[PDB]
């Protein structure tokens, strides 16, 4: 069930690669929003939030530490917004967990 | 008074009404007052906590558990087609209320850009 994700994850394909641990990497969207706009994502392959183990708590944590770590190093000081998409409702382009985080401009409500 | 005295942390000491989904040690999960999709909730920590850019590093595994949770309500909602979880941060972000609240928006189709 392997995705692009995996194939960025692998190094099998560009990214321009913002960060990067033992178990999560951030990068900038192929397709960006917003004048900032990348991914965090896990290197473990779960496919969408739904299905997420309770013991993946911690890690889900981390994308969002990482996440506003990240934007804070980009510059990103008048504020941002972080999405998980689920499912087809959702708008889930990849079925690999991913967390995005905008800005660099205002963002609007609702949010899609 | 622990939970601030934003709105959230009224609700949290049941100072003010709100429809509650769920409640745990760590977090409670309700209806958003202003819902912006057929079902739209939120998830917020009991710890006031004022806004991602400034939460520790060993909130890690309470900002994981608020997706969980939300991942569990969405479920026990039936948004079986799916749903967004937002965290809106200062200005830019559209940050309402200082007291970091994750959104779960679903029962309908989400649209790209979010916002
Ligand atoms: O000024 C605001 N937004 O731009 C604003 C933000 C939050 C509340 C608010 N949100 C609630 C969400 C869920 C349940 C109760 C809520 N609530 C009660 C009183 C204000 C308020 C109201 C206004």
């Amino acid at each position: 069930g392997d995705t692009i994700f995996g194939k960025i994850i692998r190094k099998e394909i560009p990214a321009k690669i913002i960060f990067e641990d033992d178990r999560c990497l951030a990068f900038h969207d192929i397709s960006p929003q917003a004048p900032t706009h990348f991914l965090v994502i896990p290197k473990k392959h779960i496919s969408q939030i739904s299905v997420a183990e309770d013991d993946d708590e911690s890690l889900l944590g981390h994308l969002m530490i990482v996440g506003k770590k990240c934007a804070a190093d980009l510059g990103l000081n008048k504020g941002y917004r972080m999405v998980v998409n689920e499912g087809s409702d959702g708008g889930q382009s990849v079925y690999h967990v991913h967390l995005h985080v905008l800005g660099g401009r205002q963002m609007h409500w609702p949010p899609g």
